[PDB]
């Protein structure tokens, strides 16, 4: 049977990347910056403080149940063999889970969740707000070498907060074979809607991986994969062959298999390849896509079946989002995500932008995990 590590990360992967295609979806051509595996891993956890038709919900959606057999000791194998330092580049992921300190927790949950994510609940008090914030915030900052600092603005927390769900995700890579400096100039009007911009570009001719993809509806795209010095990891990047044609042609199609078979039909081929270097920091609201998915109970007051957690006062998630920040540019790659289920508080308006984009995917090859994907602009 298959390496259990590959099982799951196809798994985790494919979820992720579904819930990426609504939040995309749910725009034009948005500029946004995605973590497929980390918004998985929080909802693994939420598969366990959950319960009756909510769990069904996020199972069906998930295709997997952390409680079945073999399922949580392969999801861990995950981790310790992403951040392995055999893979010369850098991840780093944790996972927490903040509970109210008074909260009566059902007997069971505690040491079954430990058996099963190898963490203990932080147990906090949510009525001195400011501290709990910070108790939350610091964690999220160190655990993303900090990258990520403020996860949590002030009205995201409040005395009513009982329950809170983070993941910390960070990367830091370097390009197998950099950017030469020489090469890296500017260019001028992105053609941004509004006014002109200096994007700074890189660029370079060497050989690469690549293929040429003709998406149903007659579309051509080229895939080319961009590799990090470890040899483990690579950034896929998609952009199409006219721009006439939509990139939304791709994303309504793109699946964590589609990407598979993209590698499996590339050659290394001679190609002057030029990136823009780009700083591009974003937080999504993933309460339309995660509903769009399936999950919808969840969300409801009245319907919010927390029921494996705490049967002393009904429960519903209040938030849903997630942080990401990346830099790319000549030397390599540094990433960081912080995906995190709310209980009670308020949600500071989702960030949207549009431009002419391309499509980028971080892939950790061995095991098929995809932990990043975006939609940058494109000069």
């Amino acid at each position: 049977v298959h390496h259990p590590p590959s099982y799951v990360a196809h798994l985790a992967s494919d979820f992720g990347v579904r819930v990426f295609q609504q939040v995309a979806q749910a725009s034009k051509d948005r500029n946004v910056v995605f973590s497929p595996y980390g918004v998985a891993s929080v909802l693994a956890m939420l598969q366990l403080t959950t319960g009756g038709e909510t769990q069904q919900q996020i199972q069906a959606a998930m295709g997997f149940k952390i409680d079945d057999k073999g399922m949580a000791p392969a999801l861990r194998h995950l981790y310790k063999e992403l951040m392995g330092p055999w893979n010369k580049d850098e991840i780093s992921t944790t996972d927490a889970i903040f509970v109210q300190r008074d909260l009566k927790l059902v007997q069971g949950f505690m040491p079954h969740f430990f058996r099963l994510f190898r963490s203990t609940v932080k147990q906090v008090d949510f009525s001195e707000v400011e501290r709990a914030r910070f108790i939350i915030n610091d964690w999220v900052k160190t655990h993303t070498k900090g990258m990520i600092s403020n996860l949590l603005g002030k009205g995201a927390v409040d005395q009513l907060t009982r329950l809170v769900l983070v993941n910390a995700l960070y990367f830091n890579g370097q390009w197998k074979t950099p950017f030469p400096d020489s090469s890296t100039h500017r260019r001028l009007f992105h053609k941004s809607d509004g006014s002109t911009v200096s994007v700074p570009m890189m660029a370079q001719t060497n050989k690469f991986n690549y293929t040429e993809f003709t998406t149903p509806d007659g579309h051509y795209y080229d895939i080319l994969e961009l590799p990090y010095h470890g040899d483990t990891l690579s950034m896929f990047i998609a952009a199409p062959y006219e721009k006439e044609v939509p990139l939304s042609a791709l994303t309504n199609i793109l699946s964590a298999q589609l990407i598979s078979h993209w590698k499996g039909n590339m050659t290394r081929l001679p190609r002057l390849l030029v990136l823009p270097k780009f700083s591009l920091e974003t937080e999504v609201d993933l309460r339309k896509p995660l509903e769009n998915l399936g999950m919808t109970d969840m969300f409801r007051q009245f319907q919010a079946d927390f029921t494996s957690l705490s049967d002393q006062e009904p429960l519903h998630v209040a938030q849903a989002l997630q942080k990401v920040k990346i830099e790319v540019n000549e030397s390599g790659t540094v990433a960081s995500s912080s995906t995190a289920v709310i209980v009670s508080a308020r949600m500071a308006p989702e960030e949207i932008i549009m431009d002419r984009p391309f499509l980028f995917v971080v892939r950790h090859n061995p095991t098929g995990t995809v932990l990043f994907m975006g939609q940058v602009m494109e000069p």
